[PDB]
């Protein structure tokens, strides 16, 4: 069923919530022993958003592997993405090891460091180029390059150092500025120029690692933002493209993280990115 006259049919029947819990029923459950040892609580900033143990990403090291961070792997779309939390103090530099084992190309940011008046994640990228960080706990240093900042989102270069070899990459930072404090926006359209600037940069694409998605929590903008993608793609790839499904979507990316979109109103919000994004590639 073509999802413009559904979702007109679910605005007109006002179910957006009848519809949103059927998924939060239907979703997938499979255990997150490893989060919740003793030894990993200030690893997590939520007590209820937990990696299962089956996606979950591992660091490379003996002591403690353990990070909040997800492998989403779309095998029809060809796309894999890591979701992640919000790094904590104690938290950014396992963050920094990840993107280094994992041969990322890209960091997508879709929060601020403050929302409605609290801490949603650590400063955990330099401000000035002559001001670098190192992380002495994992080796390894990150200096500010450049830094284009635009009305709805900044883009910086950083250099990230392995100080164990000398071997340096560059890392896109994608920082999405404008989400609301509540609710969502009412037009797709920046969010949708957003992700069409992570696609042109050679973040998604499969020469290099999965790109890093974080949120605070890293289910509920970070879901909207690899669903929209998959499904646009799913849509570029198919004979029919009426035949993709969003919820369906969701209940597969499901099986990697839990929690992915957070309300009705992110899933609604994420239907009209899909069909606005659909309309402005499919002629008009
Ligand atoms: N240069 C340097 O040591 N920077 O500290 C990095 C850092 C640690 C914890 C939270 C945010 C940033
Ligand atoms: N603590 C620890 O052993 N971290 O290992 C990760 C790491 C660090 C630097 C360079 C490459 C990998
Ligand atoms: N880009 C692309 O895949 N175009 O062909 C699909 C299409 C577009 C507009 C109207 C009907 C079908």
């Amino acid at each position: 069923m073509e999802m413009e006259k559904e979702f007109e049919q679910i605005d007109k029947s006002g179910s957006w919530a009848a519809i949103y819990q059927d998924i939060r029923h239907e979703a997938s459950d499979f255990p997150s022993r490893v989060a919740k040892l003793p030894k990993n609580k200030n690893r997590n900033r939520y007590r209820d958003v937990s990696p299962f143990d089956h996606s979950r990403i591992k660091l490379h090291q003996e002591d403690n592997d353990y990070i909040n961070a997800s492998l989403i792997k779309m095998e029809e779309a060809q796309r894999s993405y890591i979701l992640t939390q919000g790094p904590l103090p104690n938290t950014v530099g396992h963050f920094w090891e990840m993107v280094w084992e994992q041969k990322s190309r890209g960091v997508v940011m879709l929060n601020r460091v403050m929302e409605k008046g609290s801490l949603k994640c650590a400063q955990y990228w330099p401000q000035k180029e002559e001001k670098e960080m190192i992380f002495e706990d994992t080796n390894l240093k990150l200096t500010l390059i450049s830094e284009d900042i635009k009305s709805y989102y900044t883009v910086r270069q950083l250099e990230l150092e392995n100080l164990t070899t000398q071997e340096t990459r560059e890392i896109l930072h994608f920082h999405y500025t404008t989400w609301p404090d509540f609710g969502v926006p009412e037009s797709p359209a920046s969010f949708l120029n957003f992700l069409f600037k992570v696609r042109e940069s050679g973040s998604l694409s499969p020469e290099h690692g999965p790109v890093v998605v974080h949120c605070s929590a890293g289910i509920g903008r970070s879901g909207t933002f690899c669903l929209a993608d998959t499904c646009l793609l799913l849509m570029d790839k198919r004979k029919d493209p009426s035949s993709v499904d969003i919820k369906k979507v969701l209940l597969e990316m499901r099986k990697f993280r839990m929690g992915l979109i957070q309300t009705a109103d992110q899933l609604r919000f994420s239907y009209l990115a899909v069909i606005e994004g659909a309309k402005f590639i499919m002629g008009d």
